[PDB]
DNA sequence: CAGCTCTGTACATGAGCAGTGGA
DNA sequence: CCACTGCTCACGTACAGAGCTGT
């Protein structure tokens, strides 16, 4: 439906909630703007150039970053996904993760890790803070990290700059992980 | 792409630019809920009860109205449309109207009728104003009427007038 | 008056657009 | 041709609000 953009030996995999309608129409990841993703990617220095969506399949392999979603199926969204839907998708997400074994699995949007901790970990997770989360992806060495959804809808972070901290921090975490290798 | 709803013997056909992404996904016409099109319909008394998009199929039946777009293919917005595609599209639009022959063909927006005019008719209009345009659809008796783009109460008037117009046309017999 | 599960609500910037009216 | 008023949606997320348990 909207194909993942995942390969092996990836530093970073970015996990999106469900693909939006624009995303489906263009068949490319995070093509909004206002989807803060691509701006943050540049600003954080994860990318040294400005990259629209169309550059998405050039990110594994040059940059180490892959795309996938927690729910494959198109939705407006995100308020319209069944609770069942999510936890059903948690299942298949994991399988990919353990198949592909990226260093860090970044969850885009808070709502998805909340459910993942429930369903995968069985942990309810009081007062979920962004960033590095203690539990490793089962049977892998992949670390989970949480970000605010890079969607303009998210009024508690207005601008891409507001979100950029998390992108930097992530890049930092990657860098460290590289050092212990 | 999003199918039209056209029947023969139609009082009113609503013509839009081209179906938006949501419109496609939901598979109904003017889902909104920030198109105003359904409220405006009701307030005017073209509908007796607040309808929603899920009722679009009933409309040529129960309510005498149908729907089409100038361009058929779904678009995010108007940027993505090309001049040639409006020209191709607007070409197709006449043919449907020629076939179906509704009383009044209603254009949603000023934008779109301006296009249709200068391609279909060959006049370009200086100072377009809403309401009934002097010209009829080629080889039909079908009239053209322009409506603000439905995308609330402040424009209800145009609907009300449209219903009134509809009534006169029937009314003559 | 704290302690959690559950259900829905106004929230902030900004791109995009329709319509008027400009320099 | 842009520059303006004003008003949607945008891959959500932080709240106060209602219902119960308990030292």
């Amino acid at each position: 439906t909207l194909p993942d953009i995942l390969t092996f030996n990836l530093d970073i995999v970015i996990i999106g909630i469900a693909p939006g309608l624009m995303a489906a129409y263009k068949g490319h990841h995070y093509p909004g703007p206002g989807n803060h993703f691509w701006k943050c990617l540049f600003m954080s220095g994860l990318s040294e150039v400005q990259l629209n969506h169309m550059d998405d399949h050039t990110l594994p392999g040059k940059y180490g970053i892959g795309f996938t979603n927690m729910v494959e199926r198109t939705t407006p969204g995100s308020k319209d996904l069944s609770s069942k839907e999510f936890r059903e998708g948690g299942r298949i997400l994991v399988q990919k993760l353990q198949k592909y074994q990226p260093r860090i699995a970044v969850f885009n949007g808070k709502c998805i890790y909340e459910i993942f901790s429930k369903e995968v970990f069985g942990v309810k997770v009081k007062n979920l803070e962004f960033g590095l989360q203690p539990h490793k992806i089962p049977d892998t060495e992949t670390l989970c990290y949480v970000m605010p959804s890079s969607s303009a809808r998210c009024a508690q972070f207005p601008r891409a700059q507001d979100k950029v901290h998390y992108y930097i921090k992530l890049k930092d975490l990657r860098d460290q992980l590289k050092g212990i290798e």
